């Protein structure tokens, strides 16, 4: 069995690194099953040459919505769960990794079948914050997901790989994507389906 | 579509901006439903040059009160939720927001009605608390609401409108109000009867 | 009626102040009840010529303790709960406040009478933590309440006072208690009473 | 009755210390019962001659794994519970303390028995994040327990003791356990075996 992180702390990837570069996120999104729950998927990229501390992933949902109280709010903004309340928005970001959000009953998504997707007007935003060890100060990364990028039926190609004693990361292979088979269906939709 | 955010991370708000200036917040605080909810609401102002990080917003109710053992507690506080539980109260400030409590049964206002509301000795106040992405330091902005400043059967005037690839403010907008029609029975008394 | 809070966010406290000096608890902590329910009290003092922003409050419970399987922790820690779950533990500290943990099912006084007080061999810290808004550095501040320190049967006087248009605070009151008629009854025994 | 903490707020460890020196992880972590739960845990020592305050824990599970729509994630992560319901990965960090995870329905070791663990091809990463009172920055320190360093059946030996006035902490004892009594069959199974 090899190590990810070693006994003093030290992580075992990246070969050779010295732990202004720029975080990344996936160019894309996408939804499809794990375990039989529908779910949105990005990726947060690593910093190749500093950890990151009191690391934290959020994501905010644009939407332009109407109350029925007839009350238009342009671009009202909402909270997609992304492991909140089990400290999973906690990140150890120690490689890219891909980022889950359940598409359950209090997801804004709950309702959003494959062919209603494109149909739809609205914008994920992706947050990550933590302090740069290295420089001393805060950071904030940020990127945006509309409609025409998050991908219906597809899951993330992996990029990790043990070659050395060393894990190395293909980040060409990063956006990369392949389809899957996948229902349709919208999340209540599956869910109505199954309770019966 | 026109986008919020750029894949960059770059938002597209305030056309040609740079990101001491001081955070604002609406001189009034309104009460209306929203989607069957009664709701109070205040506004919070974005920093027209800057990004306000690890940014949060909390409210306190000043209320001097007597508890059932005849002990006086002289501007007794008390957390309002604002998004606490879901992470609502953490904030993505780029352009004004309104802020919202949903006035239920764990709410301080529960049984206040419009009537009773100039009866009541009360005050809101209002914490914003983020680090300002230029300075590298934490601020902190506060403002209060007392009983006369609160609104009952109004809501906040829109100040975001799409100009040109960009979103504009207008912030002349910012502290205005309409009236909208709105129940002056209490929460608990709407609950009540909306219960039979 | 007189603000506490003004609309550009200054405070109305301590006359003419300048919004190392030290932080204060009160050298007592005091039991007793708060509309119906037992509780702990202690009282955290402000910082007479500077904010904390981001601050928040603590308490741990230190109890050399036996495992049911003979495993012995000497001075084992315990969380005493201050308000977390409401975001309650996050104080607006701009004069002394009374904190307050409800002595419920879950917490370790539970089962703890009046007599059976002085026989326990226990400690509470209490932690204020905190970033000075002028130093810009983040604090913390300590103090401890051995059993001998807590009395059953009290209550906080009262500092606040509104002289001239602004707030005063009697620093000399601050560490002074009165007492009242408290059952002497454990939380655990009261419900059990009441729950007939 | 001998106190831990000072009315000042000064500790009462190490006999005359001054509140680079590296945080310690105990190099093994143990299962064994406390009170008819079963648990996992590590230690986690203190910083001689500073606090660290904000001071917090966590861990995460990495652990290589399949959905059940095939997808394949290498090293996936999951946090493990050490207290972050409740605040008590919020450590008071002033001697070693003994971090534990409850094995309960939702653990990643819920199925895990003795004979079972050996096979197992896991690791548990555990993250402390403080700020250094003393430097005035952000620190975390890392280490790592794989399959073969967590000893089913033991405890960590106590190195808490009490000497003139002052708490006194034998250092050589960190890393030290001992064997006890303690049952082979997974949570799960003690579990199932309780519930009739
Ligand atoms: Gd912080
Ligand atoms: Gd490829
Ligand atoms: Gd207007
Ligand atoms: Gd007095
Ligand atoms: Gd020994």
């Amino acid at each position: 069995i090899q190590r990810y992180v070693r006994k003093d702390g030290k992580c075992n990837v990246h070969h050779g690194n010295v732990r202004a570069e720029t975080l990344v996120f996936s160019t894309h999104a996408v939804i499809s099953m794990r375990d039989g729950k529908l779910c949105l998927m990005f990726r947060v990229g690593d910093l190749r040459n500093s950890h990151i501390v009191e690391a934290s992933i959020r994501a905010k949902l644009i939407k332009s919505k109407q109350t029925s109280e007839g009350e238009f709010i342009p671009l009202n903004q909402t909270d997609i769960n992304v492991g909140y309340y089990t400290g999973d928005d906690r990140l150890f970001l120690v490689s890219p990794l891909i980022i889950s959000h359940e598409i359950n009953q209090q997801s804004p998504f709950w309702e959003i079948s494959k062919a209603q997707l494109p149909k739809e007007e609205l914008e994920i935003v992706v947050i990550l914050e933590g302090m740069v060890e290295a420089t001393g100060m805060t950071c904030q990364a940020r990127s945006s997901y509309i409609t025409s990028e998050i991908l219906w039926g597809y899951r993330f190609t992996p990029v990790l790989t043990l070659e050395d004693g060393f894990y190395e990361v293909d980040y060409n292979s990063f956006h990369e994507t392949y389809e899957t088979s996948t229902p349709s269906l919208s999340a209540k939709e599956l869910a109505e389906l199954a309770n019966r």
